[PDB]
């Protein structure tokens, strides 16, 4: 059974690539837009993008390897190691044209790889709330005259003996619902419901674990990003990123115009992180007009 | 009852201080040398060295509040709220003379305000192994090139929702270990056996829940310092800090510059966080002959 409700006129599928069998939720017609989700959720994080953008792109969105009802990756967690299975995914759908592709949070971490070394397949990008991984992740304070810092997580997630799975096991809807509204500004737009629906999904032993092998692999995808960056991104890129509590404000387009050539960038005031949720309205319109040029 | 064995000729007993039972573990004779312990610890955490201080000093261990065998404090449980009840019980042990203060980890927290406050009642001060809270803490790293950085915890601990708490209880033996193994660099002192000992004392909830309050009070402390540290200290000094995995290093004695006229600084090689188990021999003579310089015996 789905894990998440289908919107009307798309469809829950999958496709095996280097093995790996991948969940995807896909509809619309025209050329292909990949949208990829991050921690804590999964492709119905774009939900309510998807029925808007399916008016003019075929749209097809991932569940990440390990995450949603996709397989773990048989390579490794690196970003450079799972940017292959969402490249090779992308292109069994878009084979003879370039495709956009929208990330958010560790989404980008899980296809800048591929990104930098496929440009020529790549026509537009649209990355919102995190980081690339590189040495900058590396400055962010562990703990802040306000309290609770945004990061934490990082070195928690990392550590090993399976410290996060251990503490979090039994406690999955708990945690996440701190985690998800500890990064919102908005706090209001999940529900019970939908903190429910994520929780019951990240909760596959699988699925926990899959989590934090992303941030235990996250140093080797700073290491393996130190060397790609040497080639600049080219194709037009547009970040987003949230002004209001939790979001990463100016930070995102401060990144990215190190690693693009052609890059715009906005910050959405009154928002957090999780900007598909909850901030859609002007989220969904940024990206559909950028895309739609 | 007692969570750790007391050391043959140490009394274990308690000390009514402001409402609040203090657990100690005192003995020995002459000037008075009080030990603070830090977090995921107790007072049993200096038990090799204190017999060895017991032959020149009168020598007391107390549990912080909250912690160990000690009630939770009923003001708070920022750094100066805090120090009032060290402060008050080692001057009922030494109420004519100024005494000695050796601090661990977040025991420096508990005690640094009613030492800039006091100043005549401490004679010496050896220090290790934690920052003064002020704003140096708001620049370590959340996440390093090496994996999990050394404070990440004070925001899980400080996170709000009883964060901590809820996860930690009833995993708590498993939490410690590995919270003290990722900051030892000797970790082989740390048998299951020690290990054991201590979270069972730190799983009692209210002991388990005093723990993160002190992360809690954090912010606060650091406020409490920005004020009082505009006097430094005047009495001798000593740090000492890790110079392996999981210890402070040079931050140790640097920080210290800042607060203290007259310090001098050790860095132990091979040792992480937790001295007095790592590296019990060098840090132990250290602290003996630091504080043998006074008066003692
Ligand atoms: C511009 C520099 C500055 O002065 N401050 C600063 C400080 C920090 Cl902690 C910072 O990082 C941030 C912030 C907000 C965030 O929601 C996040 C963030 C949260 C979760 C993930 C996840 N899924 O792994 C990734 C990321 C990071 C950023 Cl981007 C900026
Ligand atoms: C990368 C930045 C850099 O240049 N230097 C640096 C980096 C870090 Cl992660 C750092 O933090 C450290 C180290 C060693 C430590 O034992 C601690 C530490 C751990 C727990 C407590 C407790 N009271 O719970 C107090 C203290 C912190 C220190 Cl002091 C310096």
């Amino acid at each position: 059974a789905e894990e998440f409700p289908v919107p009307n006129g798309f469809e829950s599928a999958y496709r095996e690539v280097d093995g790996v069998k991948l969940h995807y939720v896909k509809g619309g017609q025209g050329p292909l837009v990949m949208l990829v989700h991050g921690f804590g959720q999964t492709w119905y994080e774009w939900h309510q993008l998807m029925p808007e953008l399916a008016k003019r792109f075929t749209v097809i969105a991932p569940d990440l390897p390990g995450l949603g009802q996709s397989e773990p990756p048989k390579t490794g967690y690196s970003g450079e190691q799972v940017a292959v299975y969402l490249h090779k995914l992308a292109r069994q759908f878009s084979p003879d044209r370039p495709f956009d592709l929208v990330a958010h949070d560790i989404g980008i971490w899980n296809t800048y790889p591929m990104v930098v070394k496929n440009q020529a397949d790549i026509a537009r990008l649209v990355y919102m709330e995190a980081p690339i991984p590189d040495a900058r992740i590396y400055r962010f304070p562990a703990f802040t005259a306000q309290g609770e810092s945004l990061v934490w997580h990082f070195s928690f997630f990392a550590a090993d003996d399976r410290l996060a799975e251990t503490l979090i096991a039994g406690k999955e809807r708990f945690f996440l619902e701190h985690f998800i509204k500890s990064h919102a500004s908005n706090t209001e737009v999940f529900s019970e419901r939908l903190l429910d629906l994520y929780a019951r999904s990240y909760a596959k032993p699988h699925s926990l674990n899959a989590s934090f092998e992303y941030y235990r692999a996250l140093n080797e995808s700073v290491r393996q990003n130190a060397e790609l960056a040497k080639t600049r991104l080219q194709m037009p890129t547009m970040t987003l990123a949230g002004g209001g509590h939790g979001g990463m404000g100016t930070f995102q387009l401060e990144q990215m115009k190190a690693y693009a050539e052609d890059v715009e960038g906005h910050v959405l005031p009154g928002c957090g992180h999780w900007l598909p949720e909850e901030c859609a309205a002007p989220m969904n319109r940024l990206v559909i007009d950028f895309l739609s040029r």
